[PDB]
């Protein structure tokens, strides 16, 4: 079944003392587990091992508590307690015949150290451009020797934990790169100035780590070969290549990236800006000068692209982070020729966003089991089979409905999925037509393909699209045992918003000079020259519409009561988005909202317009002086992006008539997705996945408990430590 | 020794079936521990129990997974794993004869549920004004019964964990208050409309909880009596007093607050805006209509104010959160008449800022042991006494040096503290003179009072202020065994900033039209009419300086290459700070920085002015189109607020001459505080505290490990559960 052209992907490659079983490599990446959630870490990486990935790597792994990333979650290899938690992972990926790697990390001032409160050290004292209140101490020669010893000690504990590959991590502008890069390194001693001096710290660390564990472990390094800032930081054909020549003999394998830390969306390229293989112009520069295996991520999901870069001599190994999150069995599907079962990463970066927010576990828009493998026992490729003949009617074929259909069908149920829309995908069909978001299609392409394939396996299963809207009676009299309502949400038409929770006087999207997103995207309702987009949403909709409208020749002003595109900080889209709105001359009026709308004009006010002093003036009167900042602005068309509401009128009717359910042999009706409450596409598809996994539980409407990975009082993290309160007195 | 006037404070008061041993009450408050850090929770509350606080409450405690505050950290009472972990705290506070309380919490859409992924429910569907992407499902009567049962179950688990006081939490606009408040509740049935219908959810929940555990536990309710938004939300003389009259027979004690969730800085009132007793005008109103014990927080630190609100009949009990964080032993000190040993909270809200950031443990600017009680065994009031007669010279009497001196003197060392300054307190003496920051003085007032006190305990110790600056020779010949350099930081004079890490061409604070923060605060140098403040710092200096100058009749523009006053989001100062700048007509030009400065004018650019498309154009040329936004703006004076640098010249010289230490019998020299790296006042204070505690360690420059509270792989959180991966197949 496998096209023999793909056979190269399954040749083994020696990395130092080790052998990769094939050319599929999961580069180090955060998942929100670290050494704190050992089951999560263990399960998420081991399912990938059984899925065929040659090597699995932890995320950035702190070598010492003065590189503590709290509030974000890194791995830590500080002590014996970590060695045991991390070993859970290496044992479990070894079980399925894969290598395990750890990415040794020291952050410099980029690590805020909010747990440890320790002082970070660096080449020169600087305030981090990422963590702008975090400063570091300039290292003296002893600081340098001590921190190099941190690396050696961590490498040894890594061998103890059972790791096969040990990185010294100099990508994303972390310590080794801070020495190499003059942007940080202002020294004038033997560690500063010339390339040879600036390369010195990394070189010395490499051979010290190699000396400590090089016999048992492959020594890899992760290198940001170009900071993509131009002259002034690392350029690939200046320092980048010359450094690779210097260090080549010490490293068993090169793992290449581009970009810095403040803008690491240049590495993890959103599909909004970057296509698969976006990194190739920089990555290939390395294989030019290296004599060792190199790999370089580039959101590779397509085996034709994978074989192109290997045979064209751009890379030897296929490095993946996100592709491996979206589909842990990518390599097995390619090997077996099941190319149409490949769940393709859509480059949305919602997995990243959870880490960036600092704390929460990762989630994935494509793969609703990511982060759920251990806590709820959900294997992405294995499904409990039903022992009964229950049919299920799903009304709504959007992200949630289509996912519930797919999982149910995989579990052997008989399902009837219906929609008024002619195509599976729900609102995602409109969203993927926004400028830049075309690859978000892959979400609904995947369920379409899977659902049509699965239909052939149960002939009682039906797909009824292009339908007439289901009614309460239609549902009651349909004869399904269970019904899942996945009818979605729409954008508010009356100015209702998270700020007031009330409509705005004069807001009415049926008026000729007011549009909703849906009206804009259907492209029928005419839009005048001067557009104002009123915004109370912090994600993609208002910026995407602004771009769309400005490139169509409108003059667009966003007046935004919330921080525009805030969530796009976390997905890493923010910087290029702002640059994009800027070059399109989109005017932004932040910290303003709307008190009333008339034809062709609206009254706006500053949200900080009230008196700063609070005085008790009794009931009936505000405790602050009045907001006096109101002014009118004109528009030709007003686009309302104020919030969404659940489309649950069908559900409500069905619930009203719950008495009749039993009469009609309906065992239960459940509400999922945006029809329950508007949410991220990722979580909409999760709800469909969850009710499908749990449809035989007592109440599939509410999730059953998941395994919790929190400390049990009475059990010390330190092997053989004392857990009780002891004062140093 | 205790003033007889203060005898009331130590009278017992009966709340339901329970008796408070005195009038000091720690209301529920976050600490970044929850049920995840059982030592931290246990240690922090019990040192307060031992300090004489009558009752100690957890922070907000989730009753169910669908009210999950991740990425922030709440307590949880979901299962038996939690009652084990939380029982650790109640056992320890019981050890000291105090009551333990728990605050049962359901948040509605305000809880983003980033761990559980569950769906919140509320009175109506709204997007949270606090979590703008978080929506809830509108409850039906079945949902309503199901959620009220969550409370009952949590209250029974609480009783099992050994809690004496069980709250139904209706403050900070959480679920019970959402039903009562028309801002959220747009219902039309018997849970909406009239006050009777609106108070229905809370009354029902109080009755069921009472019925469940009211026999064994006092039943309290924490109520936001006025949303301080005026008409449209809860007003104290309208709905507030009425609801109190309705619920009065169900509750054993009223715990009263004001304000909402988006702006609970109105509750936790910063000293920048509010004084001790600021809440009284609202709190006293509940006392008018209630027959139960009432307490209402108001940053109460002064026993004179405490007896005032009790004797005037505003409150029966003294409820404190921050005062108890800054001084766990406030009750004992008042009891014993040690009034001048009280470590007064400065109302800086840095403790809060850590919880708001989401994840990190609490820290306190006054009390360097808050958060460190369990992990490093630091009791705020007990110090290990030295066995030797070592003498320590400390140069610098700022937050770090004065804390090192204080703790060293407490431990029995001979210390010589010296500064060129006339007063103890370092840079905090300038900072406390910024508009609104006068109470930040208490940090140096406290340390001045304690050092003066400790000097009498040891004749050889010495405070020398107003001195010549210490010189490397001075230190070497001084005759101290160990030396601590605590010489601070200063604001940059050359435009060096976190964005570029380099000077700005033309930046020179020696020129007559450029000022630093110190020069403005000294007030000697002349400032012209039009002032531009160039900002690259995300905390208080720029907005405070802007306030100061604007009030003095200057025209102020802040051009800010970072998010202005970003950190004040977390300290809760931001809303009222922005209103203040607004009424002072301060112009803010965000998303801009400065390429170069000339006399009377500076060139600024948009930080998003580079082209959005990245293309490899080879070395020497930027991969983005050039920023073209540069324009010149004029000023009469330019205030530079771009960053700070360590003042470590003395340190550097001493390290250069390390070979001379031994012959001068200097056993060690240590660098602490801002001189090591610029930091928050809280952490400057901590570094001094830490070297003092660890001065006999092998290397006092670097902290020794603290106890970690992370799960140990192999130990299930669920008592009797399985920790191994198990897939449901
Ligand atoms: C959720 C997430 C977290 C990441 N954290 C890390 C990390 O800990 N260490 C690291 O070296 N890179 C980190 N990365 C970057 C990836 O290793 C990788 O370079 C990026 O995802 C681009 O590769 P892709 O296009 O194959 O996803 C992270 C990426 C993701 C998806
Ligand atoms: C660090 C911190 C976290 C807080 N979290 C809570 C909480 O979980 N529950 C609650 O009801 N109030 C919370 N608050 C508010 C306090 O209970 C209190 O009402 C507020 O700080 C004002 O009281 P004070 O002036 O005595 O500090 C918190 C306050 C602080 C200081
Ligand atoms: N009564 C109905 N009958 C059939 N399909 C319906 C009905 N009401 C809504 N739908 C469909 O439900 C789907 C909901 O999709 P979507 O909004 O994407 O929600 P989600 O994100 O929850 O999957 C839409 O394709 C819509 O056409
Ligand atoms: N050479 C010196 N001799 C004596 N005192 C000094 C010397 N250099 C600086 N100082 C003092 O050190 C103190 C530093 O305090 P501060 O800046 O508040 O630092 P921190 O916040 O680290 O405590 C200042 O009061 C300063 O006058
Ligand atoms: S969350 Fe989005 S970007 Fe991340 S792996 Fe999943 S589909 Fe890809
Ligand atoms: S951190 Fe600040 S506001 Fe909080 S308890 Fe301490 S001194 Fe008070």
């Amino acid at each position: 079944a496998r096209d023999p052209k793909h056979d190269i992907l399954f040749e083994p490659i020696q990395i130092g003392p080790k052998t990769l079983r094939n050319r599929f490599y999961q580069v180090p990446h955060c998942i929100g587990a670290g050494s704190d959630k050992p089951g999560f870490q263990s399960a998420h990486r081991s399912v990938k091992a059984e899925g065929g990935w040659a090597a699995l790597n932890t995320e950035y792994c702190s070598i010492n508590p003065e590189s503590d990333d709290t509030h974000r979650l890194s791995a830590r290899i500080w002590d014996e307690g970590d060695v045991r938690n991390l070993k859970a992972m290496t044992d479990e990926v070894h079980k399925y015949g894969a290598l395990a790697g750890v990415e040794l990390w020291y952050g410099g001032a980029h690590a805020p150290n909010m747990e440890s409160r320790a002082t970070p050290r660096g080449p020169s004292q600087y305030a981090s451009e990422f963590e702008t209140l975090s400063y570091c101490k300039e290292m003296d020669l002893s600081d340098i020797a001590q921190v190099q010893q941190f690396y050696v000690d961590a490498a040894k504990r890594s061998r103890d934990a059972g790791f096969d590959i040990v990185y010294v991590y100099g990508a994303h502008s972390y310590l080794p790169l801070q020495f190499l890069n003059p942007y940080y390194n202002k020294r004038t001693d033997k560690y500063g100035g010339s390339l040879e001096n600036r390369a010195r710290f990394w070189l010395e660390t490499l051979e010290k780590v190699k000396h400590a564990v090089g016999s048992d472990c492959a020594i890899a390094t992760r290198f940001g070969v170009d900071t993509v800032y131009g002259p002034g930081q690392i350029e690939a054909e200046v320092d980048g290549q010359k450094f690779v020549e210097m260090a080549d003999s010490l490293v068993d394998m090169w793992d290449i990236t581009i970009g810095d830390i403040a803008e690491w969306g240049e590495d993890a390229g959103p599909s909004r800006f970057y296509q698969q293989g976006h990194t190739i112009p920089w990555v290939k520069l390395v294989k030019q000068v290296s004599k060792k295996p190199v790999l370089g991520v580039g959101r590779y999901t397509d085996p034709e692209k994978m074989i192109e870069i290997v045979t064209k001599g751009y890379a030897d190994i296929i490095g993946c982070a996100r592709p491996s999150i979206a589909d842990p069995f990518l390599p097995q599907k390619v090997e077996q020729g099941r190319y149409d079962d490949i769940r393709v990463c859509i480059g949305c970066n919602v997995c990243i966003s959870r880490w960036e927010i600092g704390g929460p576990p990762m989630i994935c828009t494509q793969n609703a089991t990511a982060g759920e493998e251990y806590r709820r026992g959900w294997h992405p490729e294995k499904f409990r089979q039903t022992k009964n003949k229950d049919s299920v009617l799903i009304v709504g074929a959007g992200p949630s409905g289509s996912e519930a259909a797919r999982v149910l069908m995989e579990s052997g149920y008989t399902v009837h999925l219906t929609d008024t829309a002619e195509k599976i995908g729900g609102h995602l069909n409109q969203v993927a037509a926004l400028p830049g978001l075309g690859e978000w299609s892959y979400h609904r392409d995947y369920r379409e393909t899977q659902i049509t394939k699965l239909l052939k396996k149960n002939k009682e299963s039906q797909l009824a699209l292009g339908q007439k809207p289901m009614t309460a009676d239609d549902v009651l009299q349909y004869g399904a045992d269970k019904v899942i309502i996945a009818t979605g949400a729409r954008w508010n038409t009356d100015g209702t918003n998270c700020l007031t929770h009330d409509p705005i006087p004069g807001a009415d999207a049926s008026l000729p000079d007011q549009l909703t997103p849906e009206q804009v995207m259907d492209g029928k309702k005419k839009i005048g020259k001067r557009v104002v987009i009123l915004n109370a949403d912090t994600y993609f909709m208002a910026p995407s519409l602004a771009e769309k409208l400005a490139t169509a020749g409108h003059e667009v002003t966003i007046v935004s009561g919330v921080h525009l595109a805030n969530y796009m900080h976390f997905t890493l889209e923010y910087p290029n988005m702002m640059r994009r709105l800027h070059e399109l001359h989109v005017e932004e009026l932040g910290d303003h909202f709307c008190s009333r709308i008339e034809p062709g004009r609206m009254e706006i006010y500053n949200i900080w317009g009230d008196g700063s002093k609070r005085t008790y003036r009794g009931p009936g009167v505000s405790p602050r002086d009045a907001n006096t900042s109101h002014r009118w602005i004109e528009f030709d068309s007003l686009v309302l992006v104020t919030g969404r509401h659940s489309e649950c009128t069908l559900w409500n009717e069905l619930k009203a008539r719950e008495s009749e359910w039993a009469e009609n042999d309906i065992k239960g009706i459940y509400l999922i997705g945006d029809a329950e409450a508007p949410r991220l596409i990722a979580d909409a598809t999760f709800t469909g996945h969850r009710v499908a996994r749990e449809i035989e539980e007592a109440n599939p409407q509410i999730a059953i408990p998941y395994k919790r990975e929190t400390i049990a009082w009475g059990t010390p993290h330190m092997p053989g430590g004392n857990f009780k309160i002891e004062y140093k007195v």
